[PDB]
């Protein structure tokens, strides 16, 4: 198990445009196309992301390429955010993977907004942090994509992905 396998389980892999649990246009392994309500803007963003005329469809290799880019962007996003970086750096290896997953799913801005959860994690208040995350809109609207991440923050092991 590793962060790639983890996110492949939570997000799955789809090769045409869909709405994610937040309601935004998405493809491949959780790749956010736009927050625009407009399907044309998503279709143009898919072509822009890939470098060719896709007409809403991609290959498995193109998805895996987008996926590497997106996990690298989530890690860089955490490190470059003043609120997230110290918290992240205080986490053990497995909880770091839950942190990357959360950012990959929700984005930096969304995660950074949860000031109290970040303090709970930095202070190693795993049960409280998990209770609080299970009360977010993310959990309530994305319970199948979020449940295992929250448990991972609670326990610090890979067991929810077994
Ligand atoms: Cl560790
Ligand atoms: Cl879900
Ligand atoms: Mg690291």
């Amino acid at each position: 198990m590793n962060i790639f396998e983890m996110l492949r389980i939570d997000e799955g892999l789809r090769l045409k445009i869909y709405k994610d649990c937040e309601g935004y246009y998405t493809i491949g392994i959780g790749h956010l196309l736009t927050k625009s309500p407009d399907l044309n803007a998503a279709k143009s963003e898919l072509d822009k992301a890939i470098g060719r005329n896709c007409n809403g469809v991609i290959t498995k290799d193109e998805a895996e390429k987008l996926f590497n880019q997106d996990v690298d962007a989530a890690v860089r996003g955490i490190l470059r955010n003043a609120k997230l970086k110290p918290v992240y750096d205080s986490l053990d290896a497995v909880r770091r993977c839950a942190a990357i997953n959360e950012v990959f799913q929700m984005g930096v801005t969304g995660v950074a907004g949860f000031t109290n959860v970040l303090r709970m994690l930095q202070q190693k208040r795993w049960d409280e942090a998990a209770v609080n995350l299970a009360k977010s809109r993310w959990y309530n609207q994305c319970p199948d994509r979020a449940k295992r991440v929250i448990t991972t923050f609670r326990t610090g092991t890979w067991d929810a992905y077994k």
